[PDB]
């Protein structure tokens, strides 16, 4: 029944500290020290996703990064990932909530199951039509509407009323491998599909999570238009830093008011079934 | 002169199609194979049979030796495998106890080991480009869709038959797959994307497999079966599974049957002709 | 001045100073380069796969090949590539100045950079909005005017006015892993995508030639219809290597006005803006 937040930061990435954990997990060592500590009476644990900023989104140990904060207690994990947008009413400053991706990643460790000695035994088929811990992803929306900040719901608001910066309720990623951006017929084909972001690092960190029986939920901060408006609108890295450092005071707010929301509410049976489908989910039986 | 070997997936975990007559523990230049390879006759047609992901189905999809298994039936001097394959549908008119016999894929698999060929000390010698266009043995095809018909199993083939021939369960006599990694299942997003592509099942098996047996020269086709990864459903979709193994089963020790009563000396000749054409690195010293 | 590098050398058009065995940070190149010029301009020759052809796509040391040219002081480099066709104006013998891509590509080396001591120390996030160097793109094919070889834009001419073999001013290129060629469904997939060519060779390679501050344009050599039409025009490596076989020729005398019209322009902003390019990207010195 006890909660506990943990909370992975990316680009542009709380609390004073209660401990600095310098661990390790059977698949590796996790990107930096864990900082663990509290948010009013919740406990909470940090975690920057980079630790100088000098591993690039295909390196990141996705699966060190979740065991560890597993092993600390977490019964959630709050994220951040920076973003470019595919559609025009997704504009830098904006921020979205996601509730599917398609995944282009690849040569990631994004499973902690199979056959061979480096993983835990046994084959895990998780199902994930629906990726995100929904109820997580309603309170980083009503987080943001506590802070005051605009939320647009496509669904059920007319769109005269995205009013920017504002927070979208859904949306798609495609996650792409990187470190390069893509090009401007990746970026076309990606809008043809119906996908909103791309990013780098949303996957295979958010299939670990569910796999580790957690509660995920992803708040994309939208740092620029990728490549499929005019020339002056084209992603480069400054471009992306020179937006995250200006939303990143949001996204903080956003941050810790759904930290203290997730503390408001009992998760018992939501905890137990999150464990429940892992094992439900296993085809060695 | 015939020797089938069968690749069993999902379901045929430890399949007893025939009476075992010797064991194989065996290994290969590019590992170990999945398990023992079980050796028999169908009739008078001798048979090897592996478990693709193992006897306790401990090994996943990701992380099955495909190029072992394959080279294993192909040192034991098979000259078909017949695979099969368990698949989700991503179209209307294939529906759960469904089976399609496969004609066509998309690949969305990465990581794995798909070539026997390379510049490796490790791999065979040579640069190998196979055609790919069609990339089932057709001849196999048929006879794995005509052992279904000889088993009382509909046949629906939508380039001749109006949708009103499309009557549950029915084997679909052609189908695309596309072939994903795993070991995860796909988003809505991922599944509404390949949808719109017009791909009719999703499976996390067929490739690179499906490759490896045209490089080995060897004659391939799969069945696969149509299942439910999804108030209360779960037991009545477990008990349609069991049915379509027993169904398969049938297809399999029919179609063994079939093969055995024609001669191959062509079609393997022609599977043999197929893989030193596509050598890259002899052609351009041809000229 | 500049110096090409061309990956992928006659008598008359190509002196050849020497060959060269060089080493890089990534490994050893392909092959030995040859090294010559083309009237005044230095000029370096690479077989993208080695000697006897035994290097297939996937396994080839594009960082090495990249850097080697690099390390020898190229400021440009030009580079040939078979690849199939996905639509029906673009015909075996004809050639593409690609300036598109979609990458389906996978395990290759495709960065200079990263955490790993198997590559440099630093995170380059390199923008690829329009990929290649668009001024040696006009140069390719401002040499195939020059060489009387037709030249099609689509957006400038139409279908009926479509004269084979012609040199396409534009097009995407989907770059799969290989060995294998497609399946009938993946063309028809990647040919609804509205990509123009299918190849197995262009990327990491184009990516690599950027990282290393490079002025770079592919020039493609069409030499089938991949698998979207009828039997007999289903791609197979007898198919390729005839096809190329008889079109080598009109691709080198392209290359080598190329060679001869980057000699006859001053590249200076260029350079400095390729490098440029190349620093604003390092994330972890920002
Ligand atoms: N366009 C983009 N593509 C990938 N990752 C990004 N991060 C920020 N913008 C991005
Ligand atoms: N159809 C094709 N696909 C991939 N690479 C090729 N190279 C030449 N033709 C090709």
């Amino acid at each position: 029944s006890k909660v506990k937040v943990g909370i992975i930061g990316g680009s542009g990435f709380l609390f004073k500290k209660v401990g600095v954990r310098q661990v390790t997990t059977p698949f590796g060592k996790p990107s930096d020290t864990l900082v663990e500590g509290f948010v009013g009476d919740v406990a909470c644990v940090v975690l920057p996703r980079h630790g100088g900023h000098l591993i690039p989104p295909s390196e990141v140990n996705y699966r060190a990064n979740v065991w560890a904060l597993k092993d600390l207690g977490c019964t959630h994990i709050l994220a951040t990932n920076a973003c470019g947008s595919l559609q025009e009413d997704l504009v830098p400053g904006d921020f979205v909530v996601l509730n599917q991706f398609m995944d282009k990643t690849w040569g990631r460790e994004n499973t902690f199951y199979g056959s061979k000695p480096d993983s835990l035994k046994g084959v895990l088929h998780m199902p994930m039509a629906e990726p995100f811990c929904e109820r997580t992803r309603q309170i980083l929306i009503q987080a943001a509407r506590n802070k005051s900040i605009n939320v647009y719901d496509k669904k059920t608001m007319d769109k005269s009323a995205c009013i920017h910066p504002c927070v979208h309720a859904e949306g798609s990623a495609v996650t792409i491998n990187g470190p390069r951006f893509s090009t401007r017929c990746e970026s076309f084909i990606h809008k043809a599909m119906g996908l909103d972001i791309v990013n780098m690092t949303l996957v295979p960190e958010v299939s670990l999570a569910r796999e580790a029986g957690l509660s995920y939920a992803s708040i994309a901060i939208v740092t620029d238009f990728d490549c499929w408006k005019s020339e002056e609108e084209h992603v480069c890295v400054d471009m992306v830093l020179e937006q995250f450092r200006k939303s990143v005071v949001h996204v903080r707010e956003i941050l810790l008011e759904a930290v203290a929301l997730i503390g408001a509410e009992d998760w018992t049976k939501t905890i137990e079934a999150n464990k429940a489908l892992v094992m439900s989910s296993r085809l060695d039986l």
